[PDB]
């Protein structure tokens, strides 16, 4: 089967609620494997204590640079970078899980959550995923966004994991 993990996520240490995602191993195994780890922080690092750096209303909520914290980093758990796996899933409509990058293969740990269909993505951003349950705290994080993606308050992963 897929993994279920879990987001717990603050606003200015403020518990904003859970999001949990369904990892889709069956389309893309290992960008799916490299967020369950980071998840659950099996390899030494990942997204626990991290932020996100940058949320657009009407958009997406951008998280996963644990290193830098400010878009220009992140790492994988195969190496600083991996290629594009396949864009078999398209950026259909609000909850996709998708991967960040720079260019063609150079995912490493950056991802975002879609609030809308974000289908001019689709064929250069990795699909892996989608929400589950938690769309109501996405809408909470997106109104702490801006129109640049500068955040108004902390946005901060506090906990995450694997349910499944
Ligand atoms: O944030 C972006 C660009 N970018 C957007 O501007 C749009 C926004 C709307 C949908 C998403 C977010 C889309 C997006 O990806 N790039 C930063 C980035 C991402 C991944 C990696 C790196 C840097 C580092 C480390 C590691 N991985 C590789 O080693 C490469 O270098």
């Amino acid at each position: 089967g897929n993994p279920l993990v879990y987001l717990d996520v603050d606003a200015n240490g403020k518990p904003l609620g859970r999001v949990v995602l369904e990892l889709k191993a069956d389309v893309v195994p290992k960008t799916a494997e490299n967020f369950r780890a980071l998840c659950t922080g099996e390899k030494g690092f990942g997204y626990k204590g991290s932020t996100f750096h940058r949320v657009i209303p009407s958009f997406m909520c951008q998280a996963g640079d644990f290193t830098n914290h400010n878009g220009t980093g992140g790492k994988s758990i195969y190496g600083s970078r991996f290629p594009d796996e396949n864009f078999t899933l398209k950026h259909v409509g609000p909850g996709v899980l998708s991967m960040a990058n720079a260019g063609p293969n150079t995912n490493g740990s950056q991802f975002f959550i879609c609030t809308i269909k974000t289908d001019w993505l689709d064929g250069k951003h990795v699909v892996f995923g989608h929400v589950i349950e938690g769309m109501d705290v996405v809408k909470k994080i997106e109104s702490f966004g801006s129109k640049s993606g500068r955040t108004s308050k902390k946005i901060v992963i506090t906990d995450c994991g694997q349910l499944s």
